[PDB]
């Protein structure tokens, strides 16, 4: 068997080693063709038809580019072909755990369907990878190409999910620490997975990408930091690193958190929840699983993709009527109505436990306005979005090591003040979107009054259209004007 | 209510009139989200994840651009807002009739499943459009925005499929004949549908597009030709028009007729044929249809998309085992093996009626090579591809009218010699690909010997790799040496 | 005479009205072919070969696009063909006043050569425009196409330079106030000139542009604000508007203020100053002008372009030896050495009057570190860069009017807190770059010690490489540690 | 000294070895910043501001990419770092010999100014390279980095100009023959110089490029052919190779041979010829040269760039009045008028020696039409363009070697019949453009009559607009009708 070339619109011609091809040509990997990268986003950006499969190829490619570049510049690192292949495989396989409509599944559906369980796509990816290896006789192929399965499978999993539990890794030692910063960077989030989705999502969304990953690679080096060998960026690239996270935030703002994309994701999730008792997925030993329990059996999970949306949509069973009707309303674009957006002021943050109390709060507000209709808690959806630089409150650039041209082997730190006073002073905030399930004109008018009143009662920010949608309410709050 | 803006990666911001939005937001139109533009091509070019839905939006957009531009430059044409809307609707809806995996359905599956019927995507599009209008109460909406449904629905259908049967059209008169040249140009094939797929397919495939549709629009005018008002191009654009068809041929050669893309399409078609007795699709009156008969009932056809592939793949029914196994082999990349390509020589053309006799012919050849295995007719697939400039033998540029700068209202003709001696001497040819269903090394070696011998016996062209794959056969033919 | 089409890499096919063509085809306009958009930037980014001429065409094009879009959406504005042409002409002609190497001339050379005079490219553009009109018999042509020269020439000049001096404009009245916001927006800096250079500079520099001007145009409307009709943006676009200025800042940071591009601009300016007594430029009446005095006579200024660089470089006159030698050193890449960058802290701001005193201060600093060589004020260059959002300390978005979907004719305001807490807290800062004219290793080491000591003495920010370049000095300043 | 990174819009980040930087940072190399790649093309395509300098960097980059890829795939070739550097230097330096406005200088000016001499840019590049090496002490630097100047300078020159005059090369032996196929491919024209200008010219012109050089590199291998090791392409790439030449032809047709770009080049050449007696360029020993004789002294030639255009344009010397006036007319767009285009038929070919007789022939034609004015030989310009695939009549693909997947070390040939029947049947043709120096309406009408009559008299092809421009002449020729 020989290497294969794949033409990708983002990366051009990607060379795949025979071992990589063997891993790719399995039901577990090919499954990713049937899961949309941006889920409900496709229903707002028609270009975003792209799936997790092509993203995965790109991540594997870029992982190879970075590890190869480091090895070529610094032979002293002793990076090996075996190392390169393991990094590529991890890059290739770190999206294996995604479910129907990607983030919607891990972000919205599973938390509601199975609150007791803890689930992440990372854990899913490790489980799927194991299933892929075992179901397709990959281990023999790995030794054929010089890999040592026991150590290297461990190494690959560790790159995906982190320590499987002083040096916490078993797949490689401290001297090769930098290898763990390529595919999924737990230290500061600067990894090749972001680089591919920036470029790929932008290509499909029809929005341009400002981050130059090729430049980053060119300026990347490995230096000793606290007795570890780690990837360091050239000092002058610090502005570009801040911009990388800015680009991520802008993609979330324009696309991933689009108000309508989110509501479509919300509606699809509700449809899945209502279908969950009735859809069956056959797993290992012929046993039957549900959408919510397929995560327990990888054989079942292998067959859990975006297709479930169509299975529900095309169903005739009366048990599926409620779920089916929701999806049909999406098709007719009878969506829940966006009422508005606000943000908390000052120190105050909204806790995850409190999310459920929020619709009730909106319904409880007493706008001093005559209303034809009275709305109830159940008529409102409140979606809270945490926007940050990937490390909650923290500045990820405080967790980057740099080097300077006069001493390329000496790692240094750079503070925010040393860079620009125009940069963010905070690295996390919350957006609160409110929608109404009643779509009639009178209901929407009422919803706007409750919403703006709630904002005022809580001293949230004035909605941008507040003076238009609620001219009677906005005047009462002095701070607003 | 109001117009909507959609951001498209190819065209940027597309404005959709409220009437267009009403048509788009229906089950019949949204269905196109679930049908891949390039079908099996996605399995060779990972970027080609795009669906018929986004292509349809682009076609409607470009149809609007062209009709609008003509009206702005030539007020004397009396192009009306009603005309603009009807052209946009036709552009939007001319892909409604496509089936699962696009060309595979009309090009491969239906011809085999229903040889008696004559089916085209164009006919399908008209039927689906009628179903869309009737199922969603569109006619009242058309009247609201100034359309006259009887005349305008006729006009829209005519743009899609041609005369529904001296001026043959009923939707518009001879003085608006040019309007019929925008969405689906039956005169010479220069239409906005091609312009969108050139740009869109290129963007997703990762191959660059050489044709400038915007330039064409800028140089397009309407002139009187044989007592009809028709779209004419500036004389000087003739080279670019030849190049448009060159671009189309290159896209077919690189992508649409990719040997492996074609074989995947072939395998999927075989799977569908084997599943056809067992898959049920519920149509009007709760009644049940097959993949092959859903075309008879639009309610059933509405639910016939690429999902069928996954329904088969994920099935457990023993009756579907053979169909399911084919799709599973696609996943493992255990595909039928490409043996080679050849072409007829001289005046020889291969008739459609003779396609079935070809595998037998290959199996009947007697290569003077020792073979451990003997292959049979059923082990071979022979795929004949007709590559042309869209009008069989004819030069489409002979069916274009031009105008010159010194007399912009005077239509002229331009012959091929008046342009370049480097242009094609012929405008149609045939490519013949041979594959083998037995994938083992010995079988593939044998298949190569039969194939090259068959080529020699028929006086077809020497396969490009003939001296390598069949060194003992190739020497025999004098014409090849 | 008829309209002309120009193919532009940024905008595609641009249509130019015959009047515009007459203006373009003059020595005064064609001159812009010989002035680089980014001056010394070309010597760092080899792609940035582009000239002011093609930028000007793009600005004229976009000015037309915006005025046309507003008129089509809001017929009630009574925008006239005469208005459209005047806006296009202003867009076309607002770069006429640029001198050799663009910003370098107005930003560096003229302030040093002619400190008494107040010169701006805007003033230059008005003067050149007048010279263009008068020298080429344009006024008759304007009348031919329906313009009224007295009012319209005034209007065009006002768009370029602002009031020529309660409504301050004479070219158009308050009802057409929005027209003044297109070409050069004095209210908030959101104009089509920025939009072209973002796209064009990015195209040539090899840096991606993330601002979508076409989207902005689509969402732009005219609303009444304080008894003026002004351009308003859709409320939703506010994030994108903040990002427009972010993009501008990033282009300055990456490209326009590149440390080496700036030093090359500095060296070229020094060469021009040394050549100024000896280069002659023949103006009106055969009178001779200097590089520094050509601005006084437009006939002379017409012949003052980047050519002057080559005239000096290729000269043999002994008087030009010093100037010529500087340019020759640029060619050998024997440039002054970059020592580092710092910023003021707290309330501290560096005044224009204090710039020379800066080199002396650096030279005056006493490191406490032994040095082989002693450096003098004259050996240092200190370049102070004011980075802001175009309105000094002010937030330009506070000077934008918005509209909301529920009331598109009602102008509103949006504050920064209503948007994101991750946005800049400040909108202006200063960067201080230090270079050394002595390029030897010992001199450079000494320069680094003086520089970091100076930073510490002034309480400026710690240079990013401070611990590497000046390990002895960095510890002393507690604030840094 | 260390490697430098340059950001290029076409290639992104290009790494330059220190030796390459030393060569680049010389007056001889930096000169290329002041010569436009497409000469007069800039005056038709405003995007084409790019210069020979940035093209040269790209060619050096791609030369490195190809040689490095071959070495990585085939260690047995024994490609050395020394080899890589020499190939890069040749790629970098193969444009050193270009003169003002590029092709205009070698293609139009020198043939007229110095008919006795045989001059090519290739010869110029070798001379300039020698001058560069000797003037800047490069040989010691070459030795420092492991080059052997005697052998390697010879090798570099040979790559640029071919054998310096059975293996004809002295710089490398037959086992490294493939190295000579990278920078300037004398065998078939497939070289990295074309690849850069395709991409770069397209980027700037605003026309898309459809040739994928990266793909070509990926599929390139070295195989033994007639006792030489030569670069071979994968068999299936043959279509793409035909398309490479098609792309070249299309760029010539759309851009490089644009009728107006050519006439501007013609006018500039005439201006240079009229200025030649009076412009002085100071060369070695202070001696003076003319535009036409600067090619004799490299020190003078170093200072011969596009600036000559501006020196003439800005001159006041009465002796330069005639030359200056031509350039001023270009600025006013008072260009000679395009009359039309035709081609020879049958076997007819127009020799270089006969070009002079053509204007007289046109003037001699007797159209049987009444004319107000009589035109003379001197009023006509006849421009003959040879359009081919780079090898005159020959098919360059007949001079390409291929390999097949089954036997990657075995070189094969592929004939045109083996490929596509839609490909060109001829590989060379001539275009004849006629212009008139008299631009008045009566003169232009007369010119059209003479032109079409001449075409008929000679049995050339019917001009595309012939029936409009000469309705009384075209009916006469039966072949046309
Ligand atoms: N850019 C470009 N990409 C192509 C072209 N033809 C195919 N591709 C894409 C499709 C695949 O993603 C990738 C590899 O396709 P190939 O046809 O070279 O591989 P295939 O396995 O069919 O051929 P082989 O097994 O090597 O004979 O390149 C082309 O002409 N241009
Ligand atoms: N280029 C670009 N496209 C965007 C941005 N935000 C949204 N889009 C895309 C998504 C859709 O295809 C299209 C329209 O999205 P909008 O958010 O403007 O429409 P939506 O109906 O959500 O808002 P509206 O109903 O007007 O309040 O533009 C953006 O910031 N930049
Ligand atoms: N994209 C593209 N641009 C072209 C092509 N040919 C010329 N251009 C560019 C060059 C100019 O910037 C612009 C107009 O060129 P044209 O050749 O159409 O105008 P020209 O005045 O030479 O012809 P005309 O006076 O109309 O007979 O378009 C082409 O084939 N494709
Ligand atoms: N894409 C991109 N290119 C940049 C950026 N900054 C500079 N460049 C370009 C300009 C040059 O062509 C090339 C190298 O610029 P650098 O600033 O990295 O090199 P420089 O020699 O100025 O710094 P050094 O000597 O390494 O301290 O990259 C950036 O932020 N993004």
């Amino acid at each position: 068997d020989t290497m294969k070339v794949i033409n990708d619109p983002i990366h051009g011609h990607i060379e795949l080693h025979p071992l990589l091809v063997r891993i790719i040509d399995t039901p577990q990997f090919q499954r990713l063709r049937y899961i949309k990268q941006l889920g409900g986003g496709y229903y707002v950006f028609p270009g975003a038809s792209h799936n997790r499969f092509e993203h995965s190829l790109g991540v594997g490619y870029l992982a190879g580019c970075l590890v190869h570049a480091l090895g070529e510049k610094q032979p002293e690192l002793q990076i090996s072909e075996r190392d390169v292949l393991c990094v590529q495989i991890a890059g290739l396989c770190r999206n294996l755990g995604h479910g129907p409509f990607s983030h919607m599944f891990d972000g919205r559906f599973i938390p509601l369907a199975r609150p007791e369980v803890k689930w992440t796509h990372e854990q899913g990816s490790v489980m799927m990878f194991e299933h892929l290896i075992n179901s397709n006789g990959i281990k023999p192929v790995m030794e054929q190409y010089g890999l040592i399965p026991e150590e290297d499978i461990c190494f690959i999993k560790e790159q995906i999910v982190g320590p499987l539990e002083l040096w916490p890794y078993k797949g490689r030692p401290e001297n090769k620490s930098f290898l763990y910063e390529i595919v999924s960077n737990k230290r500061n989030g600067i990894d090749v997975d972001k680089w591919d989705y920036f470029a790929r999502d932008c290509h499909h969304l029809g929005i341009q990408n400002n981050f130059d990953y090729k430049r980053f690679i060119k300026f990347a080096r490995v230096c000793e930091v606290d007795n570890e060998l780690r990837i360091c960026a050239r000092d002058k690239e610090v502005g570009n690193l801040y911009d990388m996270f800015h680009t991520r935030n802008s993609l979330h703002r324009r696309a991933y958190q689009h108000k309508v994309g989110n509501i479509i994701d919300t509606m699809i999730t509700d449809a899945f929840l209502k279908a969950d008792d009735y859809i069956e997925i056959t797993g290992a030993g012929g046993k039957k699983y549900r959408i919510s329990t397929a995560i327990d059996d990888m054989e079942a999970y292998t067959k859990l993709t975006d297709n479930i949306f169509l299975e529900i949509l095309y169903s005739t069973d009366p048990k599926l009527k409620d779920a089916r009707e929701i999806l049909k309303q999406i098709e007719y674009r009878n969506l829940f109505k966006y009422v508005g957006e606000t943000q908390p002021t000052g120190q105050i943050k909204i806790k995850r436990e409190d999310y459920e109390s929020l619709p009730k709060e909106v319904a409880s507000a007493k706008p001093k306005v005559l209303l034809d209709v009275k709305l109830k808690a159940e008529d409102f959806i409140v979606d809270v979005i945490n926007m940050d630089y990937g490390m909650q409150e923290k500045n990820p650039i405080d967790h980057v090591s740099f080097y300077c041209k006069t001493a390329p082997n000496r790692a240094i730190r750079i503070t925010k003040n040393q860079v620009s006073q125009l940069l963010p002073e905070k690295f996390a905030e919350q957006l609160i979107r409110v929608y109404c399930k009643k779509v009639d004109r009178k209901s929407l008018y009422a919803a706007r009054q409750y919403f703006v009143q709630w904002c005022a009662d809580r001293n949230f920010t004035k909605p941008q259209d507040g003076d238009v949608i609620a001219p009677l309410i906005t005047p009462q709050k002095k701070e607003w004007n």
